[PDB]
């Protein structure tokens, strides 16, 4: 194969391509709810803010697994990128519970990644997905739970002040 | 006893032992409670800051006595620091009632130290006594009713953005 | 359970909290050794300087610990701190001895927690473990080790020197 | 009496006076202690340095004293000062020694002086003892007992090198 390529499992190539598309996917959904949150009728521009930020940093992470899958003598094959489930999210809250589930799925992807690169002992690769990946989930994760605690508390959506001031004060 | 000592009762040396495990409990009681506020479903990110610096305030006043037991030429023993009473704090406003009841505590054992070193004759131990403790509890414990009254005003912990703004007004 | 939870085991919570223990404890030893040299007839200032740097950077290990327990959805537990071992250290040679020892108990207990993350398929874990504690601790036993060295070699404690001139030169 | 004077007993005052005397007396140890270390025969250059800055201190808590007695609205009274117990200081050790119980008989002046105040009522001049002079006297006698353990360790005064390294190290 590739002139680089050393112990580098066709299985593992298939699944970074794999990962690549649902990284692309991750920053499609949040750019839908970025948008969201910038129409007239629901006017939250640090909800917007937030989530353009987070589909910027999804791209990026999908442009380093294009670097790896290159650097170690795969190739990559890129799939369609399938639109989000909604156009509405409804709420700043839903919105966030909807990312946290995203989060978790991503997660759910990797640590997948990570059995898969431990049984091929592929230790370069094991040790990618931990140091660029794997944490940087766990602190999403929980950023995006302490979220959804505060606004649950503050009592979004219904409390009508609750999103307005979580978008000043946490998101500003 | 040893070569410095001069005008330092055995009590004194005892109570001022009994003092630095209070403080180092203190720190204890004060890392729980910044831990608790740590958590994904409370994530009040400023009432967790304020009590980790409650905590290593308290662990340097215990510093600080070990120095004046060796100054004077007392021996430091020490003794199992207790678990806090409890893990869940429950509220924002519950904890501070419980750093209010703490530091009230710490200021009775402080008085009843300044008691013995007057009936003693120890003025060096009573003046840092009150240069570096009884004015520092005086501040706190203002401080803390101060916290448990605006946060009672505001409507805490039933009114779900009262811990919430206080959070990031007050202590932010 | 929390929000944030995902593929974090019942085990390596327990395992966490025990650790947390560990380091408190740890922090309690390097304090009381700090004040050992700060009395007057033992009066070896860059020692207990050196203790009490060890003593809060085992506290910060606990603090770290605290934050990932949080961070993946456990819960801290407390429980009390003991009281260490003696509180007479005896000489500059004795505590770095027993130094060396407690630190290759932490390290030994660390390894168990790799052990156990490893078995449960926690990547995350396994990576924050390594990261921000194991290569800690490699490098203080071997700090520790060559301390002994130096100090059995130049004749700590009997010779009297030993411990002034290398309070000096090693530890100021 | 004078104008200003107002809660000041005729035994305080002549208290003053008496330890106006014995501060001056110290300054005059030290500076016969620092001469010793001046010798060609001697000559260990930081012992006194060392010396001679405790006389030049001595000298200020005299100055101290002397301003609050007027400003008390007592009347200064000078006595003679007596010449020091010997010219010849044998060695820094002996001379650490020395200094260590002449700052605790200075020390135990202090806290009878304070014991006089506490009993006449006078709140100001116990306020100033404490203030200025007993902190002082116990970081003054703690620090003497560091440096006496040290040389002690090392082998003064036989081991010829003990001194010397000393007088660098610590005193340098
Ligand atoms: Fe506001």
């Amino acid at each position: 194969p590739s002139q680089v390529r050393q112990n580098y499992h066709q299985d593992a190539e298939a699944a970074i391509n794999r990962q690549i598309n649902l990284e692309l996917y991750a920053s499609y959904v949040y750019l839908s709810m970025s948008c969201y949150f910038d129409r007239d009728d629901v006017a939250l521009k640090n909800f917007a803010k937030y989530f353009l930020h987070q589909s910027h940093e999804e791209r990026e992470h999908a442009e380093k697994l294009m670097k790896l899958q290159n650097q170690r003598g795969g190739r990559i094959f890129l799939q369609d990128i399938k639109k989000p489930d909604r156009d509405d999210w409804e709420s700043g809250l839903n919105a966030m519970e909807c990312a946290l589930h995203l989060e978790k799925s991503v997660n759910q992807s990797l640590l997948e990644l990570h059995k898969l690169a431990t049984d091929k002992n592929d230790p370069h690769l094991c040790d990618f997905i931990e140091t660029y990946y794997l944490s940087e989930q766990v602190k999403s994760i929980k950023e995006l739970g302490d979220h959804v605690t505060n606004l649950r508390k503050m009592g979004a959506p219904e409390a009508g002040m609750a999103e307005y001031l979580f978008d000043k004060h946490t998101l500003g």
